[PDB]
Formats: structure tokens, C-alpha cells, sequence
């Protein structure tokens, strides 16, 4: 109660709101896999690992929910 | 000049003919990169696979040149 009563007041004190599906997360892997090309230096195989690892999240996720990992993956990636 | 004899009636008995400066290799593996999303099954990382492998080719090419090739690859790529 006590730790619900302060994650709604970090609601109140934010005003605003995000899904949690780890689909915050998969929409971030998005918009990274188009910002990466244009730093094109050697910093650019950086940050498309660090994309490919935070969809390394929801995989991890999946798995505690029993399914095939993979498949799950990329079917809601192809979504 | 036997090998060249035959390198050339290969050729007259293609006629038509492809750059070899890996650049045909590169090419490819700009059409692999945008046929794969629409296979979309798990299917799709062994193509992605395949492409990061055959760019993989030129990466030892370079290093035969002595060239460091991390960044030659890149640099080529964003050209
Ligand atoms: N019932 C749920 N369904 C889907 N995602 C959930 C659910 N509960 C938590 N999550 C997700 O799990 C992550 C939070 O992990 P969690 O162990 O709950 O953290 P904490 O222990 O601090 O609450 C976030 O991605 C959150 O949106
Ligand atoms: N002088 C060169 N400059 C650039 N690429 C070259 C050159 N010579 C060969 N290549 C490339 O090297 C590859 C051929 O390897 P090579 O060892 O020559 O095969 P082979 O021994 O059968 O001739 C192809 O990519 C070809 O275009």
C-alpha cells in the first residue's frame, strides 16, 4: 500500500504516462536503429549493439512467461 | 596466358559483365538488408546472418592491404 501510494504520487509529480509492456522499450529499439546511420563512424557498431541489447529485455521477459522466446519476438517486432 | 585466354572466353561467352572490387559483394548485401523484413519468421536471422557474413568478405580484403578495417568498412558502407 505504502509503495503503491508512492508510485502513484511519481505519477501525479510526472503528469504524463507510458505503457509497460517492454513495448516503451521496443519503440526505443526503433527509433535507434534509424538515428545510427547517420553517425556512421566506428561508433555506429555502439549504438546498434546497444539497441540489439535492450531488445535483449522483453526476450528475457517472454521467458519468464514459459513461451518460445524467439518466435514471440519476432512476431511482435513484425507487428 | 592460358588462364587469361580463358578468363576472356568466359567472359565473350557471358557477355556481360560485374565489378570485383568486393563491390558486387557489398551490393548484395544491400539487397539482403531490405528483403529479409518481409520473410519475417525466424527465418529472418539466419538472412541477416548471411548478410553480415558475405560483408564479412571485404573486411579480410582490406586486411591482405594492411588497411585497419573496421574503419575502412564503415567508411565504404556510408559511401
Ligand atoms: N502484469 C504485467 N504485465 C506486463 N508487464 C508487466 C507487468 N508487471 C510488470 N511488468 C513490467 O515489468 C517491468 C517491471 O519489473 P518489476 O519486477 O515489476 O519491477 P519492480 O519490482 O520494481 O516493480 C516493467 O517492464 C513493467 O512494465
Ligand atoms: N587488383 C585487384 N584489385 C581489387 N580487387 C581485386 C584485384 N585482384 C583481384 N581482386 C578481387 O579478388 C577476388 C578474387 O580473388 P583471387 O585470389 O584473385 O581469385 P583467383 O585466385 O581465382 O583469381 C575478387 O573479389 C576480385 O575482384
Amino acid at each position: 500500500l505504502r509503495d503503491a501510494l508512492g508510485t502513484v504520487a511519481d505519477v501525479i509529480r510526472d503528469g504524463r504516462a507510458v505503457a509497460g509492456g517492454g513495448a516503451v522499450e521496443i519503440e526505443i529499439a526503433k527509433r535507434l536503429r534509424k538515428y545510427a546511420p547517420q553517425v556512421g563512424g566506428k561508433e555506429q557498431l555502439a549504438i546498434e549493439a546497444y539497441a540489439n541489447a535492450i531488445e535483449g529485455l522483453i526476450m528475457i521477459l517472454a521467458e519468464n512467461a514459459g513461451l518460445d522466446p524467439i518466435d514471440k519476438l519476432m512476431q511482435l517486432r513484425s507487428l
